């Protein structure tokens, strides 16, 4: 009955020579992570950049997100602060599981939200601050853009190639900047691939973790096939840029048919990269501020 956790995938803590810069690194960590489609990578310790959101005018209107929306075929948006957002997120997780927000396990939230997706009897209804572009309150990266104030102490973070305002994000051919999610209890993002294929590198600048399920590419085709076996009828000629909007799927569904899918927590401070066609969703555990840019090699 219970959730069955997938195994953990890697997880790199690079000395500071190690740490010089991004796609050096994930070259040289490729062959394995490559092979979990997901990898955690722990900065150096003293690696710390600060906050740099213009936090007091950053308000956002968040989706709502209905866990079982999808078992449900067999009010709107309030306008948050970061502040009001906190409070409702902390308040609907310390009401929920009843006990302090920090002293949930992280495999209790896991369990549960694997049980809440696909329960037809309760409806828990959540919201996410996905999707805001860095442009709108700045990034949480402090960039050298005149747009805000750098202290000294700051300046090597902004000058960071684990910046993710300084990431390559230009496809080489003939022929743009980081997204913000703020996430509360159960908030969630499904199964889906980068346009292009891309990487995707992501960062928890602060807050609860962010529960990540990847499944490397040599196996995307039979991640695709058990979608197209077990999705909706109604969805299952859908365009896969559609079909990804709601290809919500217990990982122990794809386990079961064979497909290889690896876990992280993802902690404050620690960076999660996403191989190119490397399947991968994820949840968060409470109140927490991530940001994640494509970004091509
Ligand atoms: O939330 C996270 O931490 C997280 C981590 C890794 N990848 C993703 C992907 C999403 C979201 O993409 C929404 C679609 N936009 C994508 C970027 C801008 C263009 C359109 C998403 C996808 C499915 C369902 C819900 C959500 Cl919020 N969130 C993610
Ligand atoms: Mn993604």
């Amino acid at each position: 009955a219970e959730f069955v956790p997938p195994p953990e995938c890697p997880v790199f803590e690079p000395s500071w020579e190690e740490f010089t810069d991004p796609l050096s690194f994930i070259g040289r960590i490729r062959p394995l992570a490559e092979k979990t489609g997901i990898c955690k990578i722990r900065p150096p310790k003293d690696w710390q950049p600060p906050f740099a959101c213009e936090v007091k005018s950053f308000r956002f209107t968040p989706r709502v997100q209905r866990l079982n929306e999808l078992e449900a075929m067999t009010q709107a948006v309030r306008e948050y602060t970061l502040q009001s957002f906190g409070e409702m997120a902390d308040n609907f997780k310390s009401d929920y599981f009843n006990m302090p927000v920090h002293m949930v396990p992280t495999e209790l939230v896991e369990k549960e939200f694997w049980r809440l997706v696909s329960s037809i009897e309760e409806d828990v209804i959540v919201e996410y601050g996905a999707d805001i572009s860095s442009k709108d309150f700045g990034s949480g990266f402090p960039v050298k853009d005149g747009r805000r104030k750098i202290l000294p102490e700051e300046e090597e973070y902004a000058l960071s190639g684990w910046n993710l305002n300084n990431m390559p994000v230009l496809e080489q051919s003939v022929l743009k900047v980081p997204w913000l999610y703020v996430g509360m209890c159960f908030s969630s993002f499904c199964w889906h691939i980068e346009d292009h294929w891309s990487y995707s590198i992501n960062y928890l600048h602060w807050g609860e973790p962010k529960t990540w399920y990847g499944v490397p590419s040599h196996a995307a085709e039979q991640l695709e096939e058990v979608m197209r076996e077990l999705a909706p009828e109604l969805f299952e000629s859908q365009p896969d840029l559609l079909h990804q909007l709601v290809t919500i799927m217990n990982p122990n569904v794809l386990m079961e048919h064979g497909v290889p899918v690896y876990r992280t927590n993802q902690c404050a401070g620690e960076f999660v990269v996403t191989f190119p066609r490397a399947y991968h969703s994820g949840f968060n555990q409470g109140y927490n501020f991530a940001e994640a840019v494509n970004f091509c090699t």
